[PDB]
C-alpha cells in the first residue's frame, strides 16, 4: 500500500495550535507513507487538485487527510479521491482541528503536536488496511405516504400527486382539514378559513393520484429508503362509500350524505370538532364541509338500535357489524404531518380554566365565534348565555414557563391569534372592549406588525403584565383578573365577562408512538427532530422520512405550507430518480468461518440476520438491504465470522496498535 | 339553449339576507331557463350531484349557479359541469353572497332580493350565449432558471437538479453564497456559517445538472409559462475559467486561483464582501472560500497596468479587453431569490451612524467578529483599534417605525442576531458586558426562547427602552446612549465603547427592476408579492414564476430553505408533466371582418398581435400562446373583428340588456 498524507492548515485554525511542519515530517517518516504534504485550504479546488496530482504522480493506494471532522467533509474528499482513479472508500480522515486545535489552543503546543502525530498515525494505520467498497443501489417504489390530513398533509399530498407520484393520505379522523378547518377567520388577512381551504379539500378528494384513506392509522412500519412495508388499520367506519358498496354488490350505492341516519339516531354525544360544545349523534359527521361526506358510526357509543339502517333504507350504507380491517402497503418515502394539540391548561390552577365557567381557551373561542359553531356565531357567556362586553386574553398561558408545568418555548402564533380574536369581538359585539394581558407582543411575520397596529387603532387595550391569578365573582360569574401593569407601574384588577387563555401547543396525541414506529427522534422541546436544524428542516436522520407542519414545531399556515411543499420535494427526489445509493457499511458473513450457532440473529434490531442453508452447512445470511451498519452483530460474533465493511476488526485493531506504537 | 339555475343558501349566509324562494320562482319564469332549483351547500358533493342529475334529466345546455364568488368557486363548478356531459365553459356564476348578502344584511330584504333577481337575470343572459371552449395546452421547456445564488437560490437549484431538471443559476456577484457566507456563526445553534454552507456550495459547483453562471444579470424576459426567452448579460469578468481557456485554445488552462495576480496588482479598493472594512486589489476574490475561484477583474478600477498578465504567465487567464457578452436562454419556469440589503440607517440622525466612528451596524459587526474578517477575528474599536469592554445593541433600529424614515415592519431576525452578537462578545472578550436596548424581544422560532434564556444566563443586560439619541464623548470617542428603562421607570445614560445598530432590512438593489422584468408585483411592505398570502406563499400571480427566500419577506435561514424547496417543487410540477393548460380567454381575429388597419397591433403589451397575409388580404394574426385575455385589442377594434373567447361583445351586451330588462 502507498498512502498520501495531506495536512490542512484551515487558514491558521490549525497552524495556530500545532506545528504543521513537524506533523508533516513525522508523516513522511511513518511506515507505508509515500507522500506527505500540506496546504492552506484542502477543501478548496487547489486542494482537491493537489490530492489528484499526488495520486497520479505517486501511484497512491489510499489518501489520509489530516483536517476537520469527517462528519463535515467525507463527501468532499471521497469525491476528490474518486476523481483521481481511486475508490471513494480508500480514504480516511484524521480530525486534528475540532478535536485537537480548538480544544488545545492555549498554552500547550508540543502536547497538541504530539496528539496530532498520534491521530495521523492511527489514520494512516487504518487507511493502509482499507479496501474497495461500492455503494449499494436499491430500487425505490414509486408510491409515497403522507400521514396527517391537515393543511401540511394535504399540501404535501397534492404536491406529490401533481408531480405524478401516487400518494396515500392517512388521516386518523373521518375527515381531512385539520385545525385550519376549525379556525373561523385567519390572521393577518382575515379570510374565512373554510372558504380558502374547501377548494384544496376538493382537489385532494378528486385527485386520481391520491389514495385518501380517512379514519385509518399506521400499525407498523418495516423496511428502509427502498421499500417501506407499512401496515394500516382501517378502523370500522360503519358506513360504506358508494365504491365499496358497489364492490360488495349493492348497486343502489352507499352513503350520499343525506343525514336521515343522524336525524333518527337517539344517542347524543359531544362533538370533538366543536371541542365538545355541541351535540352529535352516534352516527355523525364533524361539520357539513367534511371532505369524505360519509357519516362515520361511533361504535364506542352506538347502542345498535338499528334505526339508522331503517332510515338509510335501500342505500344500505350502514354495516353495524364492521370490524377493523388491516392492509399492508409498500411505499418508497413517507411524510409525517401529525400537527398539534392544546397543552392541558387546567394544570395551571391560578387561572381557573376548568373550575370557572367563563374561562375558555383559544380553540373553544374560535368555535364559539365561528358562524358554523354551536352558537349562531354569537359569542355568549358559557355560564348564562348572555353576551359579554369585556373579554380578557391571557397571552403566554403555559408558555415561556420554566416551572415544569407549562412549556419553556414560545408557541409562535398565540400573540397573532389573540389579536385576531380581539378584533373579532370588537367588531362583532358593538361596544365590547378587549383587554390583552401580554408579555412581549410577537408580530414578526409579513403584515403582522401592521395587523398589530390596526388592532391597537381599533381600540384593544394592551396591558403589559402576565396574569397572576383569576378570581370568580360568586354571583355575576365575572372574572377578576389580577396582574400588574408593568409599564404603568401599578397592580390592576380588571373584571371581565369572559376570559380566553392563549394556551401553549404540544405534539398531538399518539405522535410519539408514530414517530417511534417510523424511527424519528425528538427535539429538546418534544417535537420531531430534523436532519440539520439550519440547512435541512424537512428531512430526518432516518432516510426516506420527511417532516411537514406543526409536528416539527409550531408555525403559522404560510410557514406550514412552505414546509409541506419542501418535504414533498425532498420525498420526490428519490422517487423521480428511481435509484438510491445506500452506504456500504453492511455486515458480510464469512461463511467458512460461521458455525451456525444462530446467536447473532437476535442482536439485529432490523432483523437483517437469519440462518440459512449454504453448501449443506447452516450459516448466517445477511439481508444487505436491511443491514444498517451498526456493527452489533460483528462486535458479538466470537469466531469473527461477521465482517463490517469499512470498520473491520483488522482495521480497528490496527488503529489501536498504531496508537500504542512509540 | 336550456339553462339550469341553482341557488345556494350557503347555510343561511344567503337565506338570511334574501328570499331564496322568490329568486328561484323568478328564475323559473325567466326566458331560456329549463330548471331552477336550490340547495343548502351547492359546493358539496350532493350539490354537484344535483347539478349533474339536472343536466342529464333536462338536457341542459348551460348551468348558472347563484352562489359565492367566481374567484372562489369557478374550478369546482366547472369540473361539476364537465362531469355531466357539458363543456366546462358553458357555466356562469351569479355572485349573490359576497356582493349581495354580506353587504345588504341589515334592514333591507326586498331590496337585496331585487338585486339578486337582477344578478341572476344577467348571469342567465350571459350563459344563454356562452359556447364551447377548450383550454390551450402548451409544451414546457425542460430547463429552469434560478436568479440569486444565496442560500435560497442554491437550495432551489440543488433541489431542481436532483429532481433531474437542468437548471441555470444566475448570480450578479462573482461568487454564490449570499449573506450567509458573510455570517460568522448562526443562531440558535452557534454553528460556523461557512462550515455548514461550504458542503452545499461544493455540491452546486459540481452538479452536472446546474449551469452556474456567476457575475451575470438578466437583461430582458419575454414569453410565458411555456417558453421564457431570457436574455442574460455575461459581464466582463476579465479572467477565463479552464474550460473557456481550452475552448479559446489555451491548452495550459485558465484560472487556478493561485493569487499571483492580486499579489502584484497595485490598485487597492474596498471589499464589498467585508462591507468595506478591508482592502482588495483590482483583480480579486471576495474571500478564500468563494465557489468559482476565478478572480474577477474590477474594470471600473483597473488601470490596465498589465502586471497581472505577467504574473499569470503561461496560464493566460487574464483578458483585459473582455466585453459584456449577451446570451439568450429558453427556460420553462423561473425562481426568484434576490435576497436583501440593510436599510440605510444614516438617515436616522439621532443615532450617529456615519458621524460617530464607533457606531456600526450588524453586518459590519458580523464581519469584524468573524475570524476571516479584516481583523484577526478580534473586535476592536474603529476609532482607535482598542478592544471594547462595553457594547450596546440598538434593536429595532429603523423598524416598526411609522415616521416615514424607517420601515413599518419587523425585520424578523434582528432580535435573534443581536442575542448571538451579545453572546459572541461576552465569550470572546473576557469581562465585556453587552447591553441590549430592546422593545419586545422576539424569540419565536424553534429553540429561540431557550437561546434567549441562555444569553440572559450568561449575563447580557436587557434594558427595555428604545434608544432616544446617542452622543459621542469628544475625547474618549465613547458613546452615550440615552433612553428610558421603561420597566425600571427612570431615564438612563449608558456609556459604551461600541454601539451596534440592528438595522432593518429592505429588498436588494435592483430587485424592483428584476421583478418588473419578470412581471411580479410588490407587497404593501415593498417585498415581492405571492399568489395567495396563506395557501400559496411561493408562487406569484404570473404563471411560471416562483419566489424563494428573503426576497418575499425577511426570514431566518431555516424558513428561507423551506421556502426555497417549496418553490423548487412548484417549479418542477409543470416541467415533470411537460404539458400545461392555458386559460382559453384568448383573442381570436375574425379575418373576413378585419380591414388590416394595423392599429390594434400596438395595444398589446405582450406583442401577441401582428399583421399577416391570409388569402391576399392583409389581416391581423394572434399568437394565441402569447395572448393573455386582457381584452384591450378587442375593446378597441372599431369593426368588431376581434372576438374575446369567454367575454365576447354579444355576451357582455346581452348582460347589459338583461340588466335593463324589466
Ligand atoms: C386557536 C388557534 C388559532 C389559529 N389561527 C391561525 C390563523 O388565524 N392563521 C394561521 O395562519 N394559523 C393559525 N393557527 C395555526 C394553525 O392552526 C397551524 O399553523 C396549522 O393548523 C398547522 O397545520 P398542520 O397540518 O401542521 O397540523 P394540523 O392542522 O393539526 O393537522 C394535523 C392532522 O393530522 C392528523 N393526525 C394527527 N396524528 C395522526 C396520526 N397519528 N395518524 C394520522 N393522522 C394524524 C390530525 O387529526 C389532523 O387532521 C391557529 C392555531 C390555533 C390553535
Ligand atoms: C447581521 C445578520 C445576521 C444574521 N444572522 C443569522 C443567523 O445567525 N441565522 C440565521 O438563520 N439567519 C441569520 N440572518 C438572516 C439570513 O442572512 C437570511 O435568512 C438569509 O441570508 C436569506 O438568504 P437569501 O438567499 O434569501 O438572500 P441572500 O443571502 O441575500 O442572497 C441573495 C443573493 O442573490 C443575489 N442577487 C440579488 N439580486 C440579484 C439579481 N438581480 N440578479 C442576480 N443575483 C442577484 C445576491 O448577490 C445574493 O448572492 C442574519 C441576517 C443579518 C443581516
Ligand atoms: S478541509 Fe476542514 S480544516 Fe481544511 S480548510 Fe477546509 S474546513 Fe478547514
Ligand atoms: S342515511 Fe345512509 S346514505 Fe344517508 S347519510 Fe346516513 S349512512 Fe349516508
Ligand atoms: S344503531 Fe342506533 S344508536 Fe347506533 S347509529 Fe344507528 S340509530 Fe344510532
Ligand atoms: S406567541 Fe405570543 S402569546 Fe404565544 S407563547 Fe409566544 S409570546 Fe406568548
Ligand atoms: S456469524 Fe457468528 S454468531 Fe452468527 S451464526 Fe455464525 S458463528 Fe454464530
Ligand atoms: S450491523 Fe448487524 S446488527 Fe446492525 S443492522 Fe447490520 S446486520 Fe443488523
Ligand atoms: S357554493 Fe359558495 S355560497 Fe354555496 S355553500 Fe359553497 S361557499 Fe357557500
Ligand atoms: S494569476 Fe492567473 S491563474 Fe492565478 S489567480 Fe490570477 S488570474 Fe487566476
Ligand atoms: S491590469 Fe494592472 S491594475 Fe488591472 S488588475 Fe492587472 S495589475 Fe491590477
Ligand atoms: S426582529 Fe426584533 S429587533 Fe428586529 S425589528 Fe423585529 S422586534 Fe425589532
Ligand atoms: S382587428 Fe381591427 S384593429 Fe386589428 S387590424 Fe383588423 S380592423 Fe384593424
Ligand atoms: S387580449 Fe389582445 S391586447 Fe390583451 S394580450 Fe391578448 S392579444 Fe394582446
Amino acid at each position: 500500500p502507498r498512502i498520501g498524507v495531506f495536512v490542512c492548515h484551515c487558514g491558521t485554525n490549525i497552524a495556530g495550535s500545532m506545528s504543521i511542519d513537524d506533523v508533516v515530517n513525522y508523516a513522511k517518516t511513518l511506515p507505508y507513507v509515500a507522500v506527505a504534504d500540506q496546504y492552506q485550504y484542502m477543501c478548496s479546488t487547489p486542494g482537491q487538485k493537489k490530492i489528484d496530482d499526488a495520486i497520479k504522480e505517486y501511484n497512491l493506494t489510499g489518501v489520509v487527510v489530516a483536517a476537520c471532522s469527517p462528519r463535515l467533509h467525507e463527501p468532499t474528499f471521497r469525491t476528490a479521491t474518486k476523481e483521481g482513479g481511486l475508490n471513494p472508500f480508500r480514504f480516511e480522515m484524521a480530525n486534528i482541528r475540532e478535536q485537537n486545535s480548538w480544544v488545545h489552543m492555549h498554552g500547550m503546543w508540543d502536547e497538541a503536536t504530539q496528539k496530532a502525530k498520534d491521530q495521523v498515525r492511527m489514520a494512516v494505520a487504518k487507511a493502509a488496511k482499507l479496501e474497495d467498497l461500492v455503494p449499494k443501489s436499491v430500487p425505490v417504489e414509486k408510491t409515497a405516504m403522507v400521514v396527517g390530513g391537515g393543511v401540511a398533509g394535504m399540501q404535501a399530498a397534492l404536491d406529490l400527486a401533481s408531480a405524478g407520484i401516487k400518494t396515500y393520505l392517512i388521516e386518523r379522523t373521518p375527515t381531512i382539514g385539520g385545525r385550519m378547518s376549525q379556525l373561523d377567520k385567519t390572521f393577518p388577512t382575515l379570510d374565512c378559513s373554510q372558504c380558502i381551504l374547501t377548494p384544496k379539500m376538493v382537489d385532494v378528494g378528486r385527485h386520481p393520484n391520491i389514495e385518501m384513506m380517512t379514519y385509518t392509522e399506521v400499525e407498523k412500519v418495516e423496511g428502509y429508503i427502498g421499500n417501506f412495508d407499512v401496515t394500516l388499520r382501517k378502523k370500522a367506519r360503519g358506513v360504506l362509500t358508494p365504491t365499496e358498496a358497489t364492490a360488495k354488490g349493492i348497486v343502489g350505492g352507499g352513503c350520499n350524505g343525506c343525514g336521515d341516519c343522524s336525524a333518527v339516531c337517539p344517542v347524543i354525544k359531544p362533538n370533538p370538532f366543536e371541542m365538545g360544545m355541541a351535540p352529535r349523534k352516534a352516527i355523525y359527521i364533524y361539520h357539513a364541509q367534511v371532505m369524505p361526506l360519509i357519516y362515520t358510526v361511533d361504535f364506542d357509543s352506538c347502542v345498535k338500535c338499528g334505526l339508522c339502517v331503517e332510515a338509510c333504507g335501500d342505500k344500505k350504507a350502514i354495516d353495524l357489524e364492521m370490524q377493523d380491517e388491516f392492509i399492508t402497503v409498500k411505499v418508497g418515502t413517507a411524510v409525517l404531518a401529525t400537527g398539534y394539540e392544546l397543552f392541558p391548561i387546567e394544570n395551571k390552577r391560578e387561572w381557573g380554566y376548568k373550575q370557572f365557567d367563563n374561562v375558555i381557551n383559544a380553540l373553544e373561542f374560535e368555535r364559539l365565534i365561528c358562524a358554523s359553531g354551536p352558537t349562531g356565531g354569537h359569542l355568549v357567556r358559557p355560564s348564562d348565555g348572555k353576551t359579554p362586553m369585556k373579554v380578557g386574553f391571557v397571552l403566554c398561558a403555559g408558555s415561556r414557563d420554566n416551572t415544569g408545568i407549562g412549556k419553556p418555548y414560545c408557541s409562535r402564533f398565540c400573540c397573532m391569534y389573540s389579536l385576531k380574536h380581539a378584533h373579532q369581538i370588537m367588531e362583532k359585539i358593538p361596544g365590547a372592549v378587549a383587554y390583552l394581558f401580554y408579555m412581549d407582543i410577537r408580530s414578526f411575520g409579513k403584515m403582522y406588525e401592521e395587523f398589530y397596529y390596526r388592532i391597537q387603532h381599533e381600540g384593544a387595550k394592551f396591558i403589559r403584565g402576565r396574569v397572576a391569578n383569576v378570581l370568580e365573582d360568586k354571583e355575576t360569574k365575572n372574572l377578576h383578573v389580577f396582574t400588574e401593569d408593568t409599564l404603568l407601574g401599578r397592580p390592576v384588577d380588571v373584571e371581565v365577562d369572559l376570559l380566553v387563555l392563549a394556551a401553549a401547543v404540544q405534539p398531538n396525541e399518539g405522535a410519539n408512538e408514530l414517530r417511534k414506529k417510523f424511527g424519528v427522534s425528538a427535539s429538546q422541546d418534544g417535537w420531531m427532530l430534523e436532519a440539520h436544524p439550519k440547512l435541512n428542516p424537512c428531512g430526518t436522520t432516518t432516510a426516506g422520512v420527511f417532516l411537514a407542519g406543526v409536528c416539527q414545531g409550531p408555525k403559522d399556515i404560510p410557514d406550514t405550507v412552505a414546509q409541506a411543499e419542501g418535504a414533498a420535494s425532498a420525498a420526490s427526489i428519490p422517487i423521480h430518480m428511481g435509484e438510491v445509493e445506500l452506504e456500504p457499511y453492511f455486515a458480510m458473513c464469512i461463511d467458512e468461518l460461521c458455525a451456525g450457532c444462530g446467536m447473532c440473529v437476535n442482536l439485529c434490531p432490523y432483523s437483517a440476520l437469519s440462518l440459512g442453508e449454504k453448501n449443506g452447512r447452516t450459516v448466517m445470511v445477511v439481508t444487505e438491504a436491511k443491514c444498517k451498519g451498526c456493527g452489533t452483530c460483528g462486535g458479538f460474533c466470537p469466531g469473527g465470522a461477521i465482517k463490517m465493511q469499512h470498520f473491520t476488526t483488522p482495521q480497528i485493531v490496527a488503529q489501536i496498535d498504531a496508537f500504542f506504537a512509540g
